[PDB]
């Protein structure tokens, strides 16, 4: 429930997909990064800190998480059309998003 | 962080967004809207107590906050567009995932 563990989870479930053989392993660490996400919703990182809870920084830190959720249901969709692979690759993909969080606010 | 206060600020801020005259109004609604949402994702609903917090039932729970988190983003975009009228009746139009939550779990 802190910023850690929810980040952990969210590396931890992207390993699990990569290493995943059938649908239903890529749902499950696909709700399971939805629910990390959601719960890192409310959180100010280190570097926000000093700024105001409803400062822009604050309220695009949540819009990155946002964004992340969003992607996460795509890549989900995808896993219930049968479409492993291509599930994966979402997956893998999101890592753009992390990213682009980390650079800002990291 | 308890299921009904973020369940008021879900209410409050729909109204908010209908009585609303500018466009920042009901940008700052749908964040507040969205951030109640996330933190609700965690909860357990009085008539899913006895499920297992990995059950079907727990999991398209948290698929309806999934929903409405996906369709609040849907009507904020609309606000940025400068489209304000129209995020109005997309937020107006949000009570049927509300609803649909509430039928099967309230
Ligand atoms: C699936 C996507 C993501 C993954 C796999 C991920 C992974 C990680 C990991 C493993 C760490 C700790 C290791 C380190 O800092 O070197 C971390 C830290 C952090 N992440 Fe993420 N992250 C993701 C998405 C995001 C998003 C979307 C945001 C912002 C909205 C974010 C914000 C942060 C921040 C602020 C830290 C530093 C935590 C601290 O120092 O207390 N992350 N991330
Ligand atoms: C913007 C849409 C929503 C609005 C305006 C809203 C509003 C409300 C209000 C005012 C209450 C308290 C009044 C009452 O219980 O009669 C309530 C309760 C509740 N809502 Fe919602 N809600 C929304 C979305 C959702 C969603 C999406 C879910 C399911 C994922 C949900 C699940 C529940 C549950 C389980 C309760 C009862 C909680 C308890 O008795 O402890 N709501 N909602
Ligand atoms: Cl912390
Ligand atoms: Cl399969
Ligand atoms: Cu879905
Ligand atoms: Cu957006």
């Amino acid at each position: 429930a802190d910023l850690e563990d929810n980040m952990e989870t969210l590396n931890d479930n992207l390993k699990v997909i990569e290493k995943a053989d059938n649908a239903a392993q890529v749902k499950d660490a696909l709700t399971k990064m939805a629910a990390a996400a959601a719960d890192a919703w409310s959180a100010t990182p280190p570097k926000l800190e000093d700024k105001s809870p409803d400062s822009p920084e604050m309220h695009d830190f949540r819009h990155g998480f946002w964004i992340l959720i969003g992607q996460i249901h795509d890549a989900l969709h995808l896993a219930n059309e049968g479409k492993v692979k291509e599930a994966q690759a979402a997956a893998e993909q999101l890592k753009t998003t992390c990213n682009a969080c980390h650079q800002k606010y990291r």
